[PDB]
């Protein structure tokens, strides 16, 4: 079973050869008389070349003109003084967005065991913004098995050979491919191949159909959680900051560099919601893998995981990357790292924003040992203070160790305080962890092949250095955040909880914030759709200027 | 031996300490009435504060105009209705710029066997203009074994604490130390520990008592090559494109994408000297490794070097990267690959550059093979047909394979022509290649390491798909690059001759071009400095928009 889609009036709306009718109109124009000049010549029509890549759009423009001159001229009428082709189709096809509706049955149809591709009559686009409709395309693209374009294959619908390379390249017979098309003509072919077709005119009725050929609920359906990533088609960067201690991340998109820092135990992984969307939103995304954790490097040593070299680490990845500054946003340990990034290095920090860890100035007369006493939440804390513990244990069954960790606000099964008096972090703990509805068994199997590499020695020593990372922070107290900031509190973190967060308008005066209804700790995963919707609108009004 | 700069007033002019001056004289202000409210407090003064990184510059802005209001009014006057102290050190500090002469004579004495480095009383900027900043210090860091910030260790001159740190960095003694500064106040100090010190006024006489002292010339030399750049220094990044065919490349910069293809037998390392320059540019290069070079996937298969499945790749690099668009940079192989990358896929590049290659339509008439015997200087390729024949000689010593290859227009050993009548490409060749004046033994040996893995079978498979290439080209002879080109001929290059381009605006109508006097085949480490200006200019201008 197979699905096709047209990219003009099915998958993308307004359809752009549908401006001409509206051109007519606006213009009062003989009724088709544009879609006349359109068409001029037939299968030999200069329409035809450009649909097959021939000649180029840029070059497929004057041509039309004329047919628009020559049909205007056999209509006896004559168009306005300053009639533009050029300006019509590009306002035409900026115009011309995704059809979310029909891209999410698309995606739905792929996600129960359909191959689906697009099957459209486009051309080859020159015009200074044929940027626009590459990222169009661009980000259609990696929903469907296939796209093939008409100016690339040499073909064009209705064609016959055209079907006949569809179904070949989709491995596929008719009566076990739907075809949809919002132009009868181009249907018509593949109807008579003996394939399902439906004419699209209303998205709805054209979903109606669809839903009720397939026998699958495309209508009306929930909401599917944005787009995640597959390991193996990200870009894979390495950069060496020193001698043996090498970054690991994941890069995505162009624009100002994003860098997301994630938290304790995670991975670049734990953004796998939010690289896809940052990207599409017009970002350069770079996903690390901090220190200790994944493709980075993991050395033993404790120091080596004080804020302070960690950020001056940091520094020297922007550093190696020709990058003077990048936004950072961070989570958990990732976001006390990135606190600090603006305290100390305010020139490479863009713009700052932490989920769930708020910022709290150190205090220049209690230890941290001793403010982290006064909280039995963070008693797990002082149970990773002794080396060699909790790796055992964390380590010791990896897939038990992340079931149990990445769990909802509610389906928790940790006594998450009483912890170093119990012994273990797991101790109460089922050796068979149920799953959460956060992860599936193969995600949460990329941390375990993840953290096979260098366990949770790297990961830990963060948790390590509490004293270091106090006297180094005790350097900042008479400083204030005062760029772009970002603060995203989470409603049932019971660890970071919101309340802490409070007081942080007394440090970074125009701190911005960000609230997140039933989301427990691991925020990105929690809640991936509202999340990216707070970062996105936050980058767009304090990270681009 | 060591090197000591200081940042404003030595190695960046104007010194922006120096604008105080300057804005007195502006509004006819009491002589030193600003550079008083500057330094009112002493060690105890907002901007000793400042300068120790205790609190930022958007603090210290505040605390510096009450000082200027306190210091007006002891001198019985009043500062202008609107004076801003936050405009008038924007305008200091971006209207600093490296001071070129200096930073050279730095770059020269680390060349010769010292240690450099920048003492600096500096702050840490939060001003939404940081950035400006960041990026001066980003360009001055990588040129200095050590860049000491005040703000950063906590101390500043001309405490004797911040000296004993420089000292103990340095890993020296005084007496084998040379310091330069503007301000003599901070030269004491230094002088005072038994270092060399400079006092620095006028740069040349700055550099005549430098040069004076270590005894190197250090002014009227001749001009340095652009910077070059350490492969293990690169962000190097990893896309799988296909099953089992993965591109590396490294990543420099942040800006449009420039996307930089080498040609054969080279590497991405091939684009050393403008990878370095575009990026301070403002460019985000991404140099490649084409498909069967260095750390890309070399398969072994003929087909799977066509310029369609190439091209193909490179379209799903972008895809793969979230990019929509890259200008395409090529030399030789690379240059025919991005003629064609904008024939057949506009949308995906935002400009096309060639580097000695034209684009020379193909002739629906004449094969290619046939088209390749009439031009004794291409019968090398004929040669590189054979499957086996060329991996052959060209395997067999690495070393002298490149030696052999990299050499100006002039350093020629090579019998171009009569190859294959000749038996081998390297028959009347020394076994012993002199050593060419483009390249180090040390480049050469980079070649020789990255040529070790995949060999010659998959640069060679380029040569060997030209009836295939062919066939698809033919496909294009409709169409015309109208999209922004660069075509860059070389003088001395006597295989892809200039002539050949000369039709080029026939396709190309809005073609730009660039010429360079006594450059062989290998542009790039031929004249490094010239085509990185003719590429600068060009994407400036036609890139960026």
């Amino acid at each position: 079973r197979a699905a096709v889609f047209d990219l003009d009036g099915v998958l993308a709306l307004p359809a752009v050869f549908g401006v001409l009718g509206r051109t007519e109109e606006a213009l009062a124009l003989p009724r088709g008389l544009l879609n006349d000049a359109f068409q001029k010549g037939g299968p030999e029509g200069a329409t035809t070349r450009l649909m097959k890549g021939e000649i180029t759009l840029s070059q497929w423009i004057p041509l039309m003109e004329e047919n628009c001159r020559k049909c205007s001229e056999t209509a006896k009428v004559c168009l306005p003084k300053n009639f533009s082709i050029k300006e019509i189709f590009d306002k035409a096809i900026s115009a011309r967005k995704i059809n979310r509706p029909m891209l999410q049955a698309a995606l739905m149809l792929r996600k129960k065991g359909f191959t689906t591709a697009i099957l459209t009559n486009t051309w080859l686009d020159d015009r200074a913004e044929r940027d626009g409709l590459a990222q169009l395309m661009c980000e259609l693209k990696m929903h469907f098995d296939f796209l093939i374009e008409s100016c690339q294959v040499g073909m064009v619908k209705p064609e016959p050979q055209i079907y006949k390379f569809l179904l070949d390249t989709l491995k596929a017979s008719p009566s076990e491919v739907v075809f949809l098309d919002d132009i009868g003509a181009n249907l018509k072919p593949a109807r008579d191949l003996g394939m399902v077709t439906i004419l699209v005119q209303d998205t709805d009725t054209a979903l109606k159909e669809l839903e009720k050929v397939t026998g699958i609920q495309l209508l009306n359906t929930p909401a599917p959680l944005p787009t995640s990533c597959n390991p193996s088609d990200m870009s894979h960067g390495y950069v060496t900051v020193k001698p043996r201690v090498r970054l690991h991340f994941v890069e995505l998109g162009s624009g100002p560099a994003v860098c997301l820092c994630h938290g304790f135990p995670e991975s670049w992984y734990s953004w796998r919601y939010q690289i896809p969307a940052l990207a599409q939103a017009g970002y350069r995304v770079l996903a690390m893998d901090m220190k200790g954790y994944g493709e980075s490097s993991a050395p033993p040593e404790i120091e080596e995981y004080c804020m302070e070299v960690l950020c001056k680490e940091m520094v020297t990845f922007l550093d190696k990357l020709g990058l003077s500054q990048a936004v950072f946003i961070g989570h958990d340990w990732g976001g006390m790292l990135v606190w600090y990034m603006a305290l100390f290095y305010p020139e490479r920090v863009r713009a700052v924003a932490s989920l769930n860890t708020p910022f709290i100035p150190a205090n220049p007369n209690m230890s941290p040992l001793e403010s982290i006493k006064a909280n039995p939440v963070f008693d797990y804390q002082l149970y990773f203070q002794e080396p060699g513990v909790a790796e055992a244990e964390l380590e010791q069954n990896l897939s038990r160790t992340f079931k149990s960790l990445f769990r909802a606000s509610d389906e928790s099964v940790l006594s998450m305080h009483k912890v170093c008096e119990a012994g273990g972090l797991f101790v109460n703990s089922p050796e068979e962890p149920s799953l959460s509805r956060m992860v599936t068994e193969e995600e949460i199997q990329f941390y375990v092949q993840q953290f096979k590499k260098s366990g949770f020695r790297g990961p830990l020593n963060w948790y390590r250095n509490m004293e270091r990372n106090w006297k180094w922070a005790c350097k900042s107290l008479g400083r204030k955040i005062l760029i772009p900031a970002l603060m995203v509190t989470a409603e049932k973190d019971f660890v970071l909880v919101p309340q802490m967060s409070q007081h942080m308008e007394d440090w970074i005066p125009h701190l911005k914030r960000g609230h997140i209804e039933d989301c427990g700790h691991w925020t990105q995963m929690d809640k991936p759709t509202e999340v990216n919707q707070i970062l996105i609108k936050w980058l767009d009004s304090d990270a681009r200027n």
